């Protein structure tokens, strides 16, 4: 199937640009990522920095993880990211999402060969 690996690029990777400039980015990016196909995918989060930046947390602040687990890293630095939450009248097939930019740290579990990112805990 998709890869842990992969799953996590095709969910929170999106490098091409510094900001989401546009309010319908998250309408259009949770479409094009296959995130509202059967149902309206309701919170996600899109990284903005370069792919090889991303994977580099792999190797930075160890923190746990929401879910008790110890694999998880703290971006030492801030990166520019787009919160995408769906709307409270949000109703499938047409999801609808609120996009927010921010600058804050990512918490990301790893795991593999390579070791890079396989889950988004939060920003923070
Ligand atoms: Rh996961
Ligand atoms: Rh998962």
């Amino acid at each position: 199937k998709e890869t842990a690996a992969a799953k996590f690029e095709r969910q929170h990777m999106d490098s091409s640009t510094s900001a989401a400039s546009s309010s319908n980015y998250c309408n259009q990016m949770m479409k094009s990522r296959n995130l509202t196909k059967d149902r309206c995918k309701p919170v996600n989060t899109f990284v903005h920095e370069s792919l090889a930046d991303v994977q580099a947390v792999c190797s930075q602040k160890n923190v746990a993880c929401k879910n008790g687990q110890t694999n998880c890293y703290q971006s030492y630095s801030t990166m520019s990211i787009t919160d995408c939450r769906e709307t409270g009248s949000s109703k499938y097939p047409n999801c609808a999402y609120k996009t927010t930019q921010a600058n804050k740290h990512i918490i990301v579990a790893c795991e593999g060969n390579p070791y890079v990112p396989v889950h988004f805990d939060a920003s923070v």
